[PDB]
């Protein structure tokens, strides 16, 4: 593989879309590959971590706790809803629907958590309280996904996403215990960790929450590093290209590929 930036490079040739990238030392914050990272791209489903770390600070504040049972109904079920449809029942606890969220990208058990921290503008209202003031979050699970061109609802950007996860997992805004579970739900995602894992060389860590959206929007937030340990942020978006998952997919595992090649840098 080439180098990590000429590789990016090659990516929106061969898609013909924008890819936005942040590669980030997750203990001190230095920044080593950035390549648009100033850009819009929608978050996709990789808002869920952000939500979750709201509800986390909740159960910091003795506001929630994750043992909470919440009960719903089907009718409060959207697309896609894996763990969730199957507790109409019994319900979930605030922190099994985080992780189903999370680990599963189940949608009603994102939209039933975004009600408890107040809506899009509640968790919009929460990154700014953290000292983002760029993302953004304005619709419910299913319609933030839509990715039009020009429409800022919905999006961050790759330095944005990046600071705020490192704020979420380690700046100690959060209580330690609230964010061993957040780097745990991430460890523990059923969607592309084992698939990641599989393609990845012996001895690399991997934690994530991928996204899809319209017009190949594509997304992945992560943490990477060799030696069994999460050394890097990593954070990839992909926006307007007409081509295949499956080649999208390939596209960010290429970039990968030349982290993976050229650490250290
Ligand atoms: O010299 C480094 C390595 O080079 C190859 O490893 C390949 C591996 O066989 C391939 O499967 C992977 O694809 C990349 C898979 C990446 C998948 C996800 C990437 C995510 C993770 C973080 C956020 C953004 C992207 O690349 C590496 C590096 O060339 C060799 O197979 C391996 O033995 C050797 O240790
Ligand atoms: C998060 O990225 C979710 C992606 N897609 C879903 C969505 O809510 O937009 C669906 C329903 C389109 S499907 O799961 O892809």
């Amino acid at each position: 593989s080439p180098q990590p930036l000429e590789q990016i490079k090659l990516s929106e040739s061969q898609l013909s879309g924008r890819v936005g990238m942040i590669e980030m030392d997750l203990a001190s914050g230095r920044t080593l590959t950035a390549w648009r990272a100033d850009e819009r791209f929608p978050m996709m489903s990789t808002f869920k971590v952000v939500l979750c770390g709201a509800v986390l600070a909740r159960v910091d504040a003795g506001d929630e706790q994750l043992e909470r049972k919440i009960h719903y109904r089907q009718q409060d079920l959207v697309d896609y809803s894996p763990v969730s449809e199957k507790h109409l029942a019994d319900g979930m606890t605030v922190g099994e629907l985080c992780a189903a969220a999370i680990t599963m990208s189940d949608n009603s058990a994102a939209n039933l958590l975004l009600a408890t921290v107040g809506g899009p503008a509640g968790l919009t209202a929460f990154l700014r309280q953290i000292g983002d003031n760029v993302t953004r979050l304005d619709r419910w699970a299913t319609e933030l996904n839509e990715a039009l061109p020009g429409d800022a609802r919905d999006t961050t950007t790759p330095a944005s996403m990046a600071a705020t996860l490192r704020k979420l997992l380690t700046s100690q805004r959060l209580s330690a215990r609230s964010q061993r579970q957040l780097l745990q739900w991430m460890v523990d995602d059923r969607v592309a960790g084992p698939l990641i894992r599989s393609v990845l060389p012996a001895g690399w860590f991997i934690a994530d929450k991928t996204g899809a959206g319209e017009r190949g929007a594509r997304g992945i937030v992560a943490l990477l590093g060799p030696n069994n340990k999460a050394e890097r942020i990593v954070v990839i978006y992909l926006r307007d290209t007409p081509a295949s998952m499956a080649e999208r997919n390939q596209q960010i595992a290429g970039i990968g590929a030349a982290l993976i090649e050229h650490w250290q840098r």
